[PDB]
C-alpha cells in the first residue's frame, strides 16, 4: 500500500538543482523521459530506479520483481545508451540525466550491461517483427542498458495544457479519499469511449452497489505516454472524454477522469498485467479489461497479434495481483430494437449492430453519425472535428 | 517429496491394454513419445498429462505451474495434433496415443487448443530463428495442441541396450537410499565428460564431505532424448562415461549414472530450469551448473544464442527451487606447470590451455591425443573410436 517516489524533497531542490550542474551529463530520449516519469511518481513501486541487470532478468523470465515478497513487474523499465556513451559513464558513481536542455533526474551507483535486443523483444512481446512500431524503437536504441538508483529533481511536466490531468499515485489515492470512496475501479484505455464502453463501467458501479460499497468511484484512466501513429491523438481523446461526462454518459460526480503516464507497448497479455499493477498503485481495487487488450494488429497481414481471450486469462493467473478484482470484459453493442447500446447475447445475434473505429473513421469522412444511442453527440462532435482536422 | 507417476496399475494392465484396442487412437511422433515417457515418470510432478492452455499460458508467462503452491516448470510439455485429428477427436473424453503400431497411453477429458506457434518459439528460446533445429520441429508441427489427463499403459522402453540406465525418479530416489546417500548431488550434461568435468564433480564431492555429509553420491546424468544433430550420440556417450568410471576418475562407490529421457530444447536460461527442477524431483538437493548451459551457436552467424552467465543467474532467482541448492559452475583447463587439470585463474592465465570439442574432433582427425591427464585414456579411446566410425 505504500507509494514510493522518487523526488528529491522539497526543501532540497534548489541546492540539490544547482549542484547537479557540475555532474556529468547522459542525454535521454523522449521516450526514456516519458520512462523517467513514471518511475518518479511511483507507478513501478519499488523498483528504485532503471532496471538493474537482476531485476530485468527476472522480470522478463518470470513477470516479478526482486524482493522478499512478490511483486507484479512483467514489463522491463531501461534506459538505452550507446556503446560511447557506457565507455564514458562506466565507473562514474553519480550522473546526471538530461533531456531537451535540462538535468531531469540523477542516477547513482549505475551498472551498464549489454541490450540483447532481439531476446528482449522476443520474451516481452512473443514476437520480434521489426515492423510493430514500439520493437521497431527498442532494435534502433543502443547496445547497453543503464540500471542504478534514479532521484528526480522535480515533476515532469510537458507544458502541454494536460498536465492538470497528470496526477501521480499519491494524488488519485487523496482524491478518492475527498470523494469518500469505498471502491475504486479502474479502466485503462487508448481510444475514445463510446457508449458500449460507459456500459461496462455503468454495469461495474451497478455491481459494486449491490455488493453494499456505498461510493465507487471510477477511475476512467487514459493512457497518455507514447502511443502509435494511429492511434486518436490524446489531446483529442481529452476532448472527447470530457464531452461524454458534460452529457452525463458518465457521472462527473463518482468518475476521476486522469492521465496514465506510461508508453504504451502494445505487447497483449504481458503489457496487461503491467497496466492493473500501476492502477493497483495508485488504490483501484477493481480493475476492467477491456477488449483485445493492449492488442494490435499483426503489420503487413494485419491479424490478430496476441490471442484476444490471452490477456484476461493471463491476468487471472498473474502472481503479485492479489489486492485487486479483475472486472472481466462483456462485449456491447448497438441494439436496433432497442436503439440503444447492450450488452451482447449470441443468441440475439441479429439484433446488434457492431461499429469499429475504421467504421467511425468512414462514418465522418461520408459526413454520417453513428446510429442515435452510441455515442453522446458532443462527443461525437469531437471526434468529427479531429477527422477534419486530418483534412 | 511425492512423485506423480502416470502409470496403469500393474494388476490392471493386461485388462486395460485389452480395452485401449477398441478407443479411437491419435498417433504421435518420437519425439512426443519421448514426452509421453517424462510424464510417465513424473519428471514433471504434479503435472496430470500434456498440458492444458491455462498451465500452458502460466509456463509460457510465468515459469510456473497451476497450482496451489507455487511449482517450477519453465518448458510447455504439449502435444501438438494436425485440424485434421482435432476435428476428428473433439468431444472425444478417452482416446489413445500410439506410435509405431503401439497403443501406449490414453488422453482422458482431452482439451484442444491453438498452438501459436510463433510466439511459443518467442517466448521460449527468446528467439524465433527458424534454423535452430528444434525450432524448426515446432515450426513444422501440427496447428493445435491437445492437453489433458495421460495414464500411460507401461514404461516405455527403446530396447537399443541403454533401458537398463533409464531410470525413473522413484528409482534413483530407491537406488540413492540403497546407497545410504544423504546428500545427492546431479550433474547435467550432453557432450563426453573429460577431467575438467571431473574435476568439478571431484571438488563438489570435497566440499559436501566438509559440510558433514557422510555418503554424498554424484548423480551423473546424461539427457537422452531428441539432441541435435553434430552431438556426440547417446549410446558412444554412455560407453565413454562408463570409460571414465573404468579408469576410477571418478569411483563408481559413490556414482550413479543414468539416462535422463527429455528431449532437449536447447533454450539456454528457460531449459535449465527444467534441467534442474527435473533432477529436484529425483531427490537431487545440489545441481551443479554446466558452462553455457543448454546453449547453442545462433544458427548461420555461429555466436552464442544466449548471455553464457545467465543460465546461473536465472537458476539462482527462480521460483519453486527452493529445496535445490545451485552449485555454480567453475572453469577448469588443462595447467601446463603441473599437468593436471585445474581450476582457470585468469591471474595465471599463461598456464592454461583450454581443449574445446572441436578441438577433440581435429585432434582425432589427425590422430593425435590430447595432453596427458585431460581424459582418462580408455574413454578418449572410445571418442577416437566414435570420430573413427564417421568414416
Ligand atoms: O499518447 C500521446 C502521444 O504519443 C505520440 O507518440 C502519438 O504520436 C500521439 O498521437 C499521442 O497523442
Ligand atoms: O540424444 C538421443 C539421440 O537423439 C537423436 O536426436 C540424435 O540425432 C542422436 O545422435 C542421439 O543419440
Amino acid at each position: 500500500s505504500d507509494i514510493h517516489e522518487l523526488f528529491v524533497p522539497e526543501n532540497k531542490l534548489d541546492h540539490v538543482r544547482a549542484e547537479a550542474e557540475t555532474l556529468p551529463s547522459l542525454s535521454i530520449t523522449k521516450l526514456d523521459l516519458q520512462w523517467v516519469q513514471v518511475l518518479s511518481e511511483g507507478w513501478a513501486t519499488p523498483l528504485k530506479g532503471f532496471m538493474r541487470e537482476k531485476e530485468y532478468l527476472q522480470v522478463m523470465h518470470f513477470d516479478t520483481l526482486l524482493d522478499d515478497g512478490v511483486i507484479n513487474m512483467s514489463i522491463p523499465i531501461v534506459l538505452p545508451v550507446s556503446a560511447e556513451d557506457k565507455t564514458r559513464l562506466e565507473g562514474c558513481s553519480k550522473f546526471v540525466l538530461a533531456h531537451g536542455g535540462r538535468r531531469v533526474a540523477i542516477l547513482r551507483d549505475a551498472e551498464f550491461y549489454e541490450h540483447r535486443k532481439e531476446e528482449r523483444c522476443s520474451r516481452v512481446w512473443g514476437t520480434t517483427c521489426t515492423k510493430h512500431p514500439h520493437i521497431k524503437m527498442v532494435m534502433e536504441s543502443g547496445d547497453w542498458l543503464v540500471g542504478g538508483d534514479l532521484q528526480v529533481l522535480e515533476k515532469i511536466r510537458w507544458n502541454d495544457g494536460l498536465d492538470q490531468y497528470r496526477l501521480t499515485p499519491l494524488e488519485l489515492k487523496q482524491k478518492c479519499k475527498e470523494m469518500n470512496a469505498d471502491a475504486v475501479f479502474a479502466f485503462q484505455l487508448r481510444n475514445p469511449v463510446h457508449n458500449g464502453h460507459a456500459l461496462l463501467m455503468q454495469d461495474t458501479r451497478r455491481r459494486l452497489l449491490e455488493r453494499g460499497y456505498k461510493h465507487p468511484v471510477l477511475l476512467l484512466h487514459p493512457l497518455g505516454g507514447w502511443t502509435k501513429d494511429d492511434d486518436v491523438p490524446l489531446d483529442w481523446r481529452m476532448k472527447q472524454h470530457a464531452a461524454v461526462l458534460e452529457e452525463g454518459v458518465l457521472d462527473p460526480k463518482s468518475t476521476i477522469v486522469a492521465i496514465f503516464p506510461s508508453p504504451m507497448l502494445y505487447a497483449g497479455p504481458t503489457e496487461v498485467q503491467w497496466h492493473c499493477r500501476s492502477r493497483m498503485i495508485a488504490g483501484a481495487n477493481f480493475y476492467i479489461v477491456g477488449r483485445d487488450p493492449a492488442g494490435m494488429p499483426h503489420p503487413e497481414t494485419k491479424k490478430d497479434l496476441y490471442e484476444p481471450t490471452h490477456g484476461g486469462k493471463v491476468l487471472s493467473m498473474a502472481p503479485g495481483l492479489t489486492s485487486v478484482e479483475i472486472i472481466p470484459f462483456r462485449v456491447a453493442a448497438y441494439n436496433k430494437a432497442k436503439k440503444a447500446m447492450d450488452f451482447y447475447d449470441p443468441a440475439r445475434h441479429n439484433e446488434f449492430d457492431f461499429i469499429s473505429g475504421t467504421r467511425m473513421r468512414k462514418l465522418a469522412r461520408e459526413g454520417e453519425n453513428p446510429p442515435d444511442g452510441f455515442m453522446a453527440p458532443k462527443a461525437w462532435k469531437v471526434l468529427t472535428d479531429y477527422y477534419r482536422s486530418l483534412e
